[PDB]
């Protein structure tokens, strides 16, 4: 089957300076802002473009090794991302890949809402356990967290 | 006028890992591997193939501060890459623009070569110095040092 989990986010940067931070340049700063998270990310093909594979690895005591990230779309115009878990942590079994979209939009008062969307694709009728759920959006939260400090440390990167 | 000034280096990492790493990665790892030459590497636009931008900044203590490239080409079959420094650094006055070109070729003791352009646009007919032309090649030295030393020490990654 396929289901479907959305969620929302606050952040109060910018859409256009958090999506050049966040979603352009994640590769270089996740490493760096959120080492308990992210050990590494390594190119695996294409140059950042759609069907551009990506390898993270995580820091040993995570419950994953590593994870190969595929992205689908990256549209400028609209602050949107799209890219596909595909190989790797919870890959495997009766879970085929997970689609993401990512969408950030400005807010009235400066700053910028993120909407989420996981999709999974499962074997037949079986489902996915709300805890693997709960820790995508955690580490969402995390990353865009360390992120976030990491731009009101520097206010002259991005921008 | 236009000069144009190449030169080649060897490296002992094959061809297809060193371009994964020196050139596709080389925003995540230049800063990591060799922070004497490289503080920071932020996209400024684009998302990494033709008609990006990056602002690239250096540690305080080098003659310049930063300098903005935008990447020409990309192509991964032959293992090229084409970019240029259009901002900042050496750009000023008498130099408009440089356009550089690198192309990685597997020799045959499974090793690689590194073949180097650098192509300066000056005014009329003024020149560009020889320390310039040495700086810029001693970086290039300095940064493929650094990476062929991370890869060695790290035989699992980008492989």
């Amino acid at each position: 089957g396929v289901f479907n989990y959305e969620t929302e986010t606050t952040s109060v940067i910018p859409a256009a300076r958090l999506f050049k931070a966040f979603i352009l340049d994640g590769d270089t700063l996740f490493p760096q802002v959120a080492p308990q998270a992210i050990s590494s990310v390594e190119n695996i093909s294409g140059n950042g473009g759609p069907g551009t594979i990506k390898k993270i690895s995580f820091p040993e005591g995570l419950p994953f090794k590593y994870v190969k990230d595929r992205v689908d779309e990256v549209d400028h115009t609209n602050f949107k991302y799209n890219y596909s878990v595909i190989e790797g942590g919870p890959i495997g079994d009766t879970l085929e890949k997970i689609s993401n979209e990512i969408k950030i939009v400005a807010t009235g008062d400066g700053g910028s809402i993120l909407k989420i969307s996981n999709k999974y694709h499962t074997k037949g009728d079986h489902e996915v356990k709300a805890e693997q759920v709960k820790a995508s959006k955690e580490m969402g939260e995390t990353l865009l967290r360390a992120v976030e400090s990491y731009l009101l440390a520097h206010s002259d990167a991005y921008n």
